[PDB]
């Protein structure tokens, strides 16, 4: 069935998401580096994924790049602290199909999974 | 320090074995089906794996199988049941290094990772 990928350095945050999405009845996995997140991507097991842009080894926005070069087509939710329309923007042209700012509610970020996943 | 690899049915929420593990230089990947469980192991990431054996798709024996026949080396812990004994058996014979019964303690858990963890450094 459909899977989510959940690439998060904090714990607290992935832990959160995972205990809402699976309460969703989404299947929903999680990593915390970059080198595994896109790895993951690129085996296309996945048909969302949400990326923090603050990850060690690669980046999200790393990650977003290489993936997209590659050509998979897998809608990417991007996760920051950067508070910066400037940073928002650019996330956005560089392939992402949405972008969260923290904090933010876990609800929200559910709620945006859902609608993507009903263009899918 | 290492990365580990949890493949499991059941997730473990709301006990945050995620802050215990990493406390002991753990660091988790977590998935719930034997095809994405069989991928991650192939990408040779981890250091270590926990895998349940009665996961959705493929098993956790056909993901051993695949792996070790992969040529993957990585040492796997099955997760097994209490009247498993076959399965305790069998999953060695086909390349696992440990057993968990089904039912276990966060503690046992731990404990039995970092002692697979001497057969490397």
């Amino acid at each position: 069935n459909m899977r989510i990928l959940l690439a998060e350095d904090d714990l607290h945050l992935g832990e959160g998401l995972l205990e809402a999405l699976q309460k969703e009845g989404l299947i929903v996995n999680l990593v915390s580096d970059g080198e595994a997140a896109q790895t993951f991507i690129e085996s296309g097991l996945y048909d969302i994924v949400v990326l923090d842009i603050g990850m060690p080894i690669k980046t999200g926005l790393e990650v977003l790049r290489n993936i997209r070069n590659r050509g998979i087509k897998v809608p990417i939710i991007l996760l920051t602290a950067r508070d910066g329309l400037e940073d928002r923007i650019k996330g956005l042209d560089l392939g992402a199909d949405d972008y969260l700012t923290k904090p933010f509610e876990l609800k929200e970020l559910v709620a945006r999974i859902k609608a993507i996943s009903r263009r899918i």
